[PDB]
This record gives structure tokens, C-alpha cells and sequence, in this order.
């Protein structure tokens, strides 16, 4: 029995990574997600210049999931590119590299500067489309237009196989729109479903108050509250794009959880809240519990069952 | 001490009902709503001929919510126009009519039908904005300018004060444009946030599939995963209409769920996968939990406390 996989020329010991922004943002983050039993991991999304963030308290965490409004707290780029150019152990794990630019134009120049090092050291772009644009617009996944024009943008100065992390979507017409514009885009290798649920809104009953300062409270869900809907993307997207890998985010807290995600379509699978609340020996425990469900089933491998999800009737 | 409230011209003993959809369908159902502790009842959403829906299993609840595809089974619009024009003792508690054509013409039909029997007897009108999926365009309520339409139309046809029941919104431009479109309506004198979470799946691990029979298992979530969601709305159309009302709907299961509902802005508190779970007993338990968080805090009025929850500086 076994968890490897291999794909986009990279070796895989299992499905398991860190999602985008959580123990990624230092060094000393990057070295213990490199030292976990975790298959891979990604940076934190980086801006050009590095940013300080929203003002704390920016993360709670709850039985159910998180909230957050973290506004972008990162290193710069310069600091996650010589991260992978020069400190990174790929004998250890492959790494993946988010970027979040706040305009098409600063995803432009990163991405220029990635492209040798994602050719010579096999860094893997994850592009955060999950993301503000012009304040007063939608998200940019939610402005269709504009994300064609970010990723056709994108497309021509990486030239390079990347990945887009989405945020999810609602409406069956979202689905086969946002399907559409990434199938235009040959070298869009991976699809990452999903970010959090945008703005919602978590209050302390006691207090009468809400628990994040930013944007009077409002802020991105994670955890248990989205599974159901990380699947929902996950299996959408699986379906609209027969030529790309997703990657299922949202909700992992156990191998039960995982089975699901890759049943409904995930090659790899990351974990955002349960990782902050538990920290990286979550890895562990979550292999250990996929390889005892695999058993029980009989599965030896995970193309045996991902994409396999039944219908009824 | 009580819960009792004035709103829209009516009075209601307490702020509770019914979400549209749950224990509303058949006569039976509006009598055992109607014989409940609820403050009001609202019938499931309408269409001019009667229909089947889809195929079961289309609904499905587990520990943390539901999912549902339904498909809009319903009696037809004569069938509640004759509850509210003939059977209904208006002298129990409120009613409301939820209507939900599958066009601007067949609303503009049913509303026509209803005003006088609104005028005569104080029914009113829910308008969901939120329609099966047709191939090619999204939800009404996700697309401002058909949305526009439609309220301009149903406004025009009836000319009475009414309400919208509203998708959630997950992103703050949406949240700006969508008050912006309902508040040129003077006549839409609340807002119900929010509706189902759209297009969630649940998958079950031991089968391997999924529980909902239409859609390939995709279906409308409700419950636990979704209060903060609901929160979210909520607050979001208190802050930005201030001339209508708010009414609340998405993971009360108790009065402190309620209570929460209430401090974000909530006017009415709409219950539907709670009390399609526990039945309509669901109604005296939330009353007794929200008068008791009430007295804990030496609040003795709901005005006291409405929308008044607090931000971090
Ligand atoms: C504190 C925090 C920081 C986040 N920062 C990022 C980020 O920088 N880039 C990004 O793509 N997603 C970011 N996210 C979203 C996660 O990557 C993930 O999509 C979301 O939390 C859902 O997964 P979960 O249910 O496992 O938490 C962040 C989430 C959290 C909780
Ligand atoms: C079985 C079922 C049927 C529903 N049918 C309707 C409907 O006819 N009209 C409508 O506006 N909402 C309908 N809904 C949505 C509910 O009114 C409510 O918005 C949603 O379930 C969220 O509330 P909850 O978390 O309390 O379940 C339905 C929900 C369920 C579970
Ligand atoms: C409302 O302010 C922001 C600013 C930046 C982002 C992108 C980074 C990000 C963050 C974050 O840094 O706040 N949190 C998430 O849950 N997902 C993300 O993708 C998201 C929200
Ligand atoms: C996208 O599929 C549907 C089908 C019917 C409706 C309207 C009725 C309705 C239903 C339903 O009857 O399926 N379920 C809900 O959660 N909310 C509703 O408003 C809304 C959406």
C-alpha cells in the first residue's frame, strides 16, 4: 500500500502539504513544513515588497474552522525566491511558491524573475487568483475578465507549467465560466479549489462582539464550516478540466477527510486550519488514517479511488 | 419576560418562524407551523402550476448541517393564495407567501393575484430570488442586472410593501452592489439573509458516494456550516439598508444562535434545517434559551440589543 504520487515531473511521497499562508511565512517556518512528514509545501503568497498585514487580532480559531483577515503579512518576494533558489532541500520535498500580486503588473514582474529558478530548481508556481484587484471590484477569480486578462498576462512572461489557487464558487454558471477561462490556458497545469469562503462573519456571544479587528470582523472561513463546499469545487473542477490536476484545500482535518477530497477529485491535498490548531504532526496522523482507510477498502494506491466518487441512479 | 414584537404593520409574539421550504409544503404542514410557538410561518416557495420536484433522495442531514435539490416541489400558487385567502387564522400569528416563478412574467402573474388578498387580509410577500439553474446565466439573485428587473417588475405588478430572500454573498463589492440594487425599491421593506449555500457536496466515505440523488450530488447547504456565512449577510444588509428591515436565516439550532442572528441585525430569526431536524418543538426551546441569555445580561427588550454587535476599535 502507498501514498506516492507523481506529477508535474515531481515525486510525491504522499498527497499531503501545508495550505498557502499557514507555517509558511519564515524560514524557520519553511525548515519545520520541509522537517514534517508533509509530501510538500508551499510558500506564504508574497507581494513585491514585503508587507507588516492587517492589524491583529487577524486569525481565530474555533471548534468548527477559523476566520481570518490576515492582509497579506509576508517576507517579499526576493525573500521566498532565494528561499527556493538557494535554501530549499529539494532532496526532501518539492516546494511550491504562491505569489499574490495586488495588480497584474506585479505578478508580471515576479513571475518574470521566478521562471529561471522554477526551471532550474523545479519550484512550482501556485498563482493566488483569490485575491484583491481594485478595491470597490470583486476578487479577482470573481471578475472573469480580469482574470483572463491575469492569466493570459501571466501565461506569456512565466512561460512555464503553474498552478492557480481559486476561491470557491456557488452557482453552476460560475463553475462553467471559471472552467472555461482556465481551459484557455495550456500551461494552467493545476487548480487549487480552495481558498476560503470569503467574508464571513464569526461572533463572541459573551462579548457581544466580533473576534477579528480588520474589516469590522468580516473575514475568510476555513475549517470544518467549508468541506462540503471544498468538495463541491474540487469534484466541479475535476470534471470541467480533464487536462488538469486539482489540488483539494478546505476542511482536511483527518484521512477520512482526504479520502473524500481525492475521491472527489484531488491529486494533492492541503491542510490550512487543522495545521495552525494541531501544527505538523497532523502529517502523520493524517497519512496513518488514509493508509488504515485504504486497507480496510482494499485500495493499494490513490488512482485507484481519486476521481471515483459515485452518483446515484 | 417577553418576546413580543411590531413589525411591518403586524404583531408577533415572539421573533421566530419557519425558513421557507421547511414544514410549509401541504395544508398539514401550515397547520402544525401554525399550531407551533412560532412568532410567524411562511409557506414554501411557490410556482403558478404545481410540481413534483427532482428525484429522492434530495435531501440529506448529518451532525453539522443539510444538503438539499429539491427542485422547488410545491402545491402551486392557487393552492397558498386559498391557504392565505381562506384557511389561515391570522388571528394565531403572521403569514408570509414565499413566491418563486421561474420568470419575470409568472411573479408579475402571482403578485397580481396577491395583493388584494394582502390588502384583505395581511399575508406577505417573500420573494425568493434564487431559481433552478439554467445552462448559461446564473441565479437571478447573482446577477444585479436581472435582479434589477425583476424587482422593478414585481414591484409595479403588486404595489404593496414585500421582501427578498437573498443567496449569500461572499465578497464585499457584491455586498455593496446588491444593497445598492435593493435599495432602489422603496417598496422591498426587508431583506431575508440568506438562503442555502449554493452547490455544496457531501460525500459519504464508507459508500463512496454521494447522498443526493439530482445534480450528481451537488445541493444547497444548510445548518452549522453556514451561521457565520449568515452572520456575515446579515450584518452586512442591516449596515447597508437601513431603511428595510432584516430578517435572518442559516444555523440557528439555539437561542444562542439567535441571539447572535439578532446582534448582527436580525428583525425576524427564520429556522430550517434545525427544525426539519428536531420538529416544530424546536420553537418553545429557542424561545426559552434566547429569554434566558436576555435575563443573563439584563436585557429586557430585543431593541436593546439588535444589530448592536460590537467591532474591535
Ligand atoms: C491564517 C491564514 C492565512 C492564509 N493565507 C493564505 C495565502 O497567503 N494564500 C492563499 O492562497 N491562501 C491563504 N489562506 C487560505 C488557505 O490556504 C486555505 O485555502 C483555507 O484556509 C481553507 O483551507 P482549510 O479549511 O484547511 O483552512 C490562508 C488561510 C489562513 C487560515
Ligand atoms: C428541505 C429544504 C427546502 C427549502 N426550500 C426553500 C424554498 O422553497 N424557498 C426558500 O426560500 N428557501 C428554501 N430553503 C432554504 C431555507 O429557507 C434556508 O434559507 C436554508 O436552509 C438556510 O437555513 P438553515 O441553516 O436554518 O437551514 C430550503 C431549505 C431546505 C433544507
Ligand atoms: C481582505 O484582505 C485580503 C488580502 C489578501 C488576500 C490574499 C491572501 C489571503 C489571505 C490573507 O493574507 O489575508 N487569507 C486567506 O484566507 N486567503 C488568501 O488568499 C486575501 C484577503
Ligand atoms: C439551484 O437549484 C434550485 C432549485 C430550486 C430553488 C428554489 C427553491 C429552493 C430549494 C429547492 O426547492 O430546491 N432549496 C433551497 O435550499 N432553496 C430554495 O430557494 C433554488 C435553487
Amino acid at each position: 500500500m502507498c501514498l506516492k504520487l507523481n506529477l508535474l515531473d515531481h515525486v510525491f511521497a504522499n498527497p499531503f502539504m501545508n495550505a498557502a499562508g499557514v507555517l509558511c511565512s519564515t524560514e524557520e517556518d519553511l525548515r519545520c513544513m520541509t522537517a514534517s512528514s508533509s509530501g510538500a509545501l508551499v510558500s506564504k503568497s508574497c507581494t513585491s515588497a514585503p508587507r507588516d498585514g492587517n492589524p491583529e487580532p487577524r486569525y481565530m480559531a474555533f471548534p468548527l474552522g477559523s476566520i481570518n483577515s490576515m492582509g497579506l503579512p509576508n517576507l517579499g518576494f526576493d525573500f521566498y525566491l532565494k528561499y527556493a533558489s538557494d535554501l530549499h532541500d529539494y532532496s526532501k520535498k518539492p516546494l511550491f511558491l504562491s505569489i499574490s500580486g495586488l495588480s497584474v503588473e506585479e505578478n508580471v514582474a515576479m513571475v518574470r524573475r521566478l521562471a529561471p529558478v522554477a526551471q532550474e530548481k523545479g519550484v512550482l508556481l501556485e498563482l493566488n487568483l483569490s485575491c484583491p484587484n481594485v478595491p470597490g471590484k470583486p476578487q479577482v477569480a470573481y471578475d472573469f475578465e480580469a482574470m483572463r486578462t491575469y492569466l493570459q498576462q501571466v501565461s506569456l512572461a512565466y512561460g512555464l507549467p503553474f498552478g492557480v489557487k481559486m476561491p470557491p464558487y456557488f452557482d453552476i454558471a460560475h463553475f462553467d465560466t471559471a472552467a472555461a477561462v482556465l481551459n484557455e490556458f495550456p500551461l494552467v497545469k493545476f487548480v487549487t479549489c480552495v481558498n476560503s469562503v470569503g467574508n464571513g462573519l464569526v461572533i463572541d456571544a459573551e462579548s457581544e462582539s466580533v473576534v477579528i479587528k480588520p474589516k469590522q470582523g468580516f473575514g475568510g472561513l476555513g475549517g470544518k464550516y467549508i468541506l462540503p463546499t471544498a468538495l463541491a469545487n474540487v469534484n466541479a473542477f475535476y470534471r470541467r478540466c480533464p487536462d488538469k490536476l486539482v489540488f483539494g484545500c478546505g476542511g482536511v482535518y483527518s484521512g477520512e477527510d482526504a479520502f473524500l477530497h481525492i475521491l472527489a477529485g484531488a491529486s494533492m491535498v492541503q491542510v490550512g486550519t487543522a495545521l495552525q490548531e494541531e501544527g505538523p504532526g497532523i502529517f502523520t496522523r493524517l497519512e496513518d488514517e488514509l493508509l488504515e482507510i485504504m486497507a480496510r477498502k482494499g485500495y493499494r494506491t490513490l488512482e485507484e479511488f481519486r476521481g471515483r466518487v459515485k452518483t446515484i441512479e
